[PDB]
């Protein structure tokens, strides 16, 4: 598909950057007939068929055309896109109390109580996802923000559609592979992959969202991956040992390395906790 090729500049002022991938620079912005601000991501096109700089059209329209579905209180939309011969321009909704994990790092541990009102609300956009039949494929801290970091309780939105892939068929094989500290064994391993996968990222958040430590952290990228392909975790008593039985029953239902007896997205909400390019 083709996006609206007008001067990005004649409709939106730019201003301070917000944040940056491999892939993308993303700056907050304004639309001048609306005075309504936006999260404007850059992607770099690819420059020829071969490079490996930029990102193939392929993938650019799967992040777009998924985004365009999306419409849940949990899960950034996009407004507009325009495009030029260096960029693809995504209008995303802002999302200004910063990432999850740099919250995360000023003051490092939450309550179980303080963790499950931020899960409850990853729990539900990743529902809708799937429901969707969207694996996001990229859930970590950086990919969650929150509206407003100032509140005693910030509402908080899945971002980053970079990696997304609808599951027509109930597992994909194209191959994809995130960050290894968050990444299921199956995608270590270059298994087809499937809703489950996120399931096993949302374990891995819960764990550093109740201790502030990463279950599977090595010293070397290859190490992480030979960890959690082994589910080389164990609760640290020094982290843990005032931790609920039940909060520690939720993250070892999730981390399990056959996918089809991991919890579902429906599981998890039902639990009785909850319940009311890859190398060094
Ligand atoms: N809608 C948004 N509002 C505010 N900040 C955002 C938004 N989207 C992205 N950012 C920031 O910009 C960073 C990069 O955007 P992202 O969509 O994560 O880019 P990417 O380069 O394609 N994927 P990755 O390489 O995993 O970062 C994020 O980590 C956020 O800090
Ligand atoms: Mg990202």
């Amino acid at each position: 598909t083709v996006f609206r090729q007008e001067n990005v500049d004649d409709y939106y002022d730019t201003g301070e950057e917000l944040g940056s991938g491999q892939f993308a620079v993303v700056k907050k912005c304004r639309e001048k007939s609306t005075g309504l601000q936006y999260a404007a991501k850059f992607i770099k096109k690819r420059r020829t068929k071969s490079s490996r700089r930029g990102v193939s059209r392929e993938d650019i329209e799967r992040e777009v055309s998924i985004l365009k579905e999306i419409q849940h209180p949990n899960v950034i939309t996009l407004h507009e896109v325009y495009e030029n011969k260096t960029d693809v321009i995504l209008i995303l909704e802002l999302v200004a109390g910063g990432e999850l994990f740099d919250f995360l790092a000023e003051k490092e541990s939450l309550t179980e109580e303080e963790a499950t009102e931020f899960l409850k609300q990853i729990l539900n956009g990743v529902y809708y996802l799937h429901s969707l039949q969207i694996a996001h494929f990229d859930l970590k801290p950086e990919n969650i923000m929150l509206l407003d970091r100032n509140v005693p309780k910030p509402r908080i939105k899945i971002i980053d559609f970079g990696l997304a892939h609808k599951i027509d068929f109930g597992n994909e094989f194209k191959n994809i592979f995130g960050t290894p500290e968050f990444v299921a064994p199956e995608i270590v391993n270059y298994e087809p992959l499937g809703l489950e996968a996120d399931m096993w990222s949302i374990g891995v958040i819960t764990y550093i969202l109740l201790s502030g430590a990463s279950p599977f952290l090595g010293d070397t990228k290859q190490e992480t991956l030979a960890n959690v392909s082994a589910v080389n975790y164990e609760f640290e008593d020094e982290y843990f040992s005032n931790t609920s039985a039940l909060a520690k029953d939720f993250i070892r239902r999730l981390l399990v390395k056959d996918p089809k007896k991991r919890m579902t997205i429906q599981d998890s909400l039902q639990h009785p906790w909850i319940k009311p390019p890859q190398f060094e």
